[PDB]
């Protein structure tokens, strides 16, 4: 064999809000028995060690050994744009792999947010859906929930970004609820995160019209 | 040694009646000498006739990309036969075979709405209009628009999401200018989906 290397960023929800602690993920996997465990090095546009932490081990039946190194990262750090780079070395290879990621490249636009109520055509079932277009916004990372009066909801789907014409990013947030619950005046919210927002967070309500 | 993928026809090869719907086996990695690939072609254990080969194009990196298409009708993909494609080669010790078909499921008839712009989107020069085509099984959909008499251009469309009853659901954008849309005009949605009364609906939308 030979073993591979994945660099992986960290989470929209965990580098957006202020709750969760954001890391990059240095991945070496089908790591062999014979001459196992691996060196990592890290590097912050060719920096250093630091707050570098590899999980536990864990085997994998392929006979084989999955470990995994963490560099825990600032919010301000991974938002400016800093490149962040994991070297493995390993004597079951001929030399080191050396793997590079940061934030996608690009001005960041921010997004519109409009609340669309269900279609008249639609208003005859009895589960209707209210959806949120969130649209005009780069980089694609982003985050949409939904909730009404103070409680998140919960049968919601949210599409991928999907790139427009523009260079920005849009995608939509589909809420169905019961065309009862909907009629009787009950204040749903879109609410989004991303980086280009006042806050990193905006929110937008619909109800039924008058 | 090579490796084999099985490739359905497309959506709208098998929808639109105007393609001609194929399977495509292309053999990757084939070696310079020992090349040569042998297909056998099998419709729910069934075998040969039309299986044509394409031209073999050489690729960069040492190797053959090998490519056999078997024409299938429009009738016998959506009834939900399974094709295979065996592949047996020299450098191979045992022959490899895929087999593909269409996605297993009741085909449920896609819902589609239109959704005007939000009314904070009326000060912005472009407006947006949304095409929802909700509750549709399998995922094979197509979603055009058009509007006086021809297509329109400036429009995006998003993936199939499985939603939360086992159905798919997407989302298309129609970009247009907000003097076209207040002045009046009408612009269509159209989806072409096999649990359709004729393969197709088109709803159509503008300012009332
Ligand atoms: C031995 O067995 C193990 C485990 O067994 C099996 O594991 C899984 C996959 C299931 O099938 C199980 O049933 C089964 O037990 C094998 O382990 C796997 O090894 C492969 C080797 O390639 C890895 O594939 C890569 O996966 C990444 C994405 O991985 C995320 O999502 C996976 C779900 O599919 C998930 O399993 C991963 O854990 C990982 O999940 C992320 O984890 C982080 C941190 O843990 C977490 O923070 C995230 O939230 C989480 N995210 C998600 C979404 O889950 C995939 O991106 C890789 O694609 C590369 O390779 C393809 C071929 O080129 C290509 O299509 C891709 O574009 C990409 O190619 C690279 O791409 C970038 C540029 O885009 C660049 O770096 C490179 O230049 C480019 N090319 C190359 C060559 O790198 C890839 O598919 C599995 O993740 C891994 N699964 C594990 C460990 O669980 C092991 O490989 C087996 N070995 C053998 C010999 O059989
Ligand atoms: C020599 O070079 C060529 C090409 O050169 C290079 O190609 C890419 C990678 C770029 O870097 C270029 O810049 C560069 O020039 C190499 O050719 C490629 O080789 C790999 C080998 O694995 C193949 O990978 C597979 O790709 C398919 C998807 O392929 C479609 O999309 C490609 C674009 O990304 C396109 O190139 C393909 O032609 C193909 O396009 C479709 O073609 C059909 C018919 O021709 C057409 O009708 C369609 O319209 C068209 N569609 C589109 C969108 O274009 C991918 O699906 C495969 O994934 C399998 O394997 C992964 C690893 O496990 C896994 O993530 C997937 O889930 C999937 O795995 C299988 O999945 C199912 C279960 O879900 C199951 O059947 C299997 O159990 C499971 N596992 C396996 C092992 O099958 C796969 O990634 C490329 O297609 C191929 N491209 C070619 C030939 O054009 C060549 O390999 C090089 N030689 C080397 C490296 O030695
Ligand atoms: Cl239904």
């Amino acid at each position: 064999g030979g073993p591979s290397v994945f660099l992986f960023p960290p989470k929209p929800k965990d580098t957006l809000m202020i709750s969760r602690t954001p890391e990059v993920t240095c991945v070496v996997v089908d790591v062999s028995q014979e001459d196992p465990d691996v060196k990592f090095n890290w590097y912050v546009n060719g920096a250093e060690v630091h707050h570098a932490q590899t999980k536990p081990r864990e085997t994998q039946y392929n006979s084989t050994y999955r470990v995994v190194s963490v560099l825990t990262v600032t919010h301000q750090d991974w938002l400016n744009g800093k490149e962040y780079t994991c070297k493995v070395s390993n004597k079951a290879l001929p030399a080191p792999i050396q793997k590079t990621i940061s934030k996608d490249k690009g001005q960041p636009r921010e997004p519109q947010v409009y609340t669309l109520p269900p279609s008249r055509e639609e208003l005859t079932k009895n589960q209707v859906s209210l959806t949120c277009l969130v649209k005009g916004f780069y980089p694609s990372d982003i985050v949409v929930e939904w909730e009404s009066s103070g409680q998140p909801e919960n049968t919601y789907k949210t599409t991928p970004p999907v790139l427009d014409s523009d260079g920005s990013y849009f995608l939509y947030s589909k809420l169905t609820v019961d065309k009862s619950r909907w009629q009787q005046g009950n204040v749903f919210s879109c609410s989004v995160m991303h980086e280009a927002l006042h806050n990193h967070y905006t929110q937008k309500s619909l109800s039924v019209s008058p």
